[PDB]
């Protein structure tokens, strides 16, 4: 199936919500022609080693989430932020590729250059570890019953995978140098922070990757716990996700001031990003397709 | 002065009900050498010792006792990494029970430094380490914190997502992925998947039989302050409710690998065995469980 029929009205809910109770649109990092490609230069030697090549369009695509999501009001570290834009492009190439291209002896050297490019030492590890974790999960998990479980049983088992699966609590522990907020630190390193914001950026990436997805056998995707095709028991399931964000956004604004504007922030960039990039518009394009392994 | 002894009996018997349904398999107690218990309680001392007060002999074993009765004897390959556990856990039950009055973080973090770098290898330290110090880090930053308050009062959801970090479960697997040396277990400890799909099962058991203790102390961190217990139909619907979710967990526990799985079960079960026969859950107040108290004098000359 697809969800197309309802991509307007969707949109349209979930903007609204937005409107309400964050109010406060996200903003663009503009990065300059120099950083641009030194991000692009440190993305092409990291995979390189991988055998695929990926585009200079592949690569802002890509990099479009970490422009619209992270907090320019409290940026105080731009080498921290050009980590987290190469180390979320790497990973993002990882997600789309065939298992067999996996190769951790040749990528995870790359991953801790790079951590080990942008941050001091300690940060370095933190961020290096998150990275590792990620592209382990990502990869252990490719045809797990252990996914099948947590994502066919309920909205609750599904979300937990989630935490780890969909790469928050990796971007929160990349993120945390980029402020240099003691309070954010600290729950980004309980993984709280991604705790408290994986559900505004799942259910928001599940219903505009449902199409793509669902093509390609994959079963990470909330929407699968419903049927799409029943326009009721879609609505019903619709209507409790948006609550499931609402309720977590209200929780959300019990945090410090600059610990929630983060939050908020990146639950509501990563939905200007997925809306308006070129990654979500069609299943199957230049800049998501998987990049497949090509046999002989 | 709100209180669940009246459902003690019944919620005891549905609770074990449950996990001869859908566990099976009981915990067994790990036996400490003389030695070995004589180790943990000198190292546990040291660590505390510069925080200026004394626990007993008796508390700390009744501290140890969740470490003796949660791991997995089926599968421990290390013991030195066991008897690190037994001394971090029971040093941050002390200071879960103190006022943060007594909270000297420059003080205790090298204590805590120092079992880690004394029990694991270079790498394993510092990933119990770091557990450790979220942890103490976590416990002390929500003391009255309004965080606290909002993710405890809102819903079952918010709760439980504190208490990922909040009961120690994320801290328990990362300095315990060294006890069993096995692949899959120590990812999903890294991850935290292991310590999300174990919370709802430790803390429901945990917040039943904490609640008179918790609530006699202000505490505000435990499920069923989220339901009127004196209406016994609002209390067995959520009684319920929390049954489902801990069955809900078991059953996605299984479609783990088989090792990981029992380490998993044992925890929940082994906890609930620890929970149901130690003098900490008999009252809410007593000389193994009472709050560890700043004196307003302590500074005083007589
Ligand atoms: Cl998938
Ligand atoms: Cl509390
Ligand atoms: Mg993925
Ligand atoms: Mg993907
Ligand atoms: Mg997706
Ligand atoms: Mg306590
Ligand atoms: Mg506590
Ligand atoms: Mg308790």
């Amino acid at each position: 199936s697809s969800v197309r029929p309802y991509l307007e009205e969707c949109t349209r809910r979930f903007q609204e919500m937005f409107d309400r109770h964050v109010v406060t649109r996200p903003t663009k990092v503009e990065l300059t022609d120099a950083e641009l490609r030194e991000v692009i230069d440190d993305c092409n030697a990291a995979v390189a080693p991988l055998g695929k090549t990926v585009s200079d369009e592949r690569w802002i695509s890509y990099v479009g989430v970490v422009l619209w999501s992270q907090s320019p009001r409290h940026i105080k570290d731009m080498e921290a932020f050009k980590a987290v834009c190469v180390l979320n492009c790497v990973t993002f190439v990882w997600d789309d590729m065939d298992p067999a291209l996996h190769d951790f002896g040749l990528f995870l050297p790359q991953l801790r250059k790079i951590c080990e490019k942008y941050y001091g030492p300690e940060d370095a590890e933190v961020a290096y570890e998150a990275a590792r974790a990620f592209v382990t999960s990502d990869h252990m998990f490719r045809d797990s019953p252990i996914k099948a479980a947590l994502c066919t049983t309920s909205p609750e088992q599904y979300f937990r995978f989630r935490v780890t699966d969909i790469g928050v609590d990796f971007w929160m522990k990349m993120s945390y140098p980029i402020y240099r907020h003691p309070e954010f630190t600290e729950h980004a390193k309980t993984s709280l922070a991604a705790r408290m914001t994986t559900r505004g950026l799942t259910i928001v990436n599940d219903f505009y990757s449902y199409d793509r997805e669902v093509s390609l056998g994959q079963i990470t995707n909330c929407f699968r716990l419903c049927d799409v095709s029943d326009e009721t028991a879609f609505k019903e399931f619709f209507q409790a996700r948006l609550d499931d964000m609402i309720e977590d956004i209200e929780c959300i604004k019990a945090f410090d001031q600059l610990t929630q504007d983060v939050f908020l922030d990146l639950i509501y960039g990563n939905f200007v990003f997925t809306t308006s990039n070129k990654r979500y518009k069609t299943a199957v394009n230049d800049v998501n397709s998987r990049i497949q392994a090509a046999a002989l």
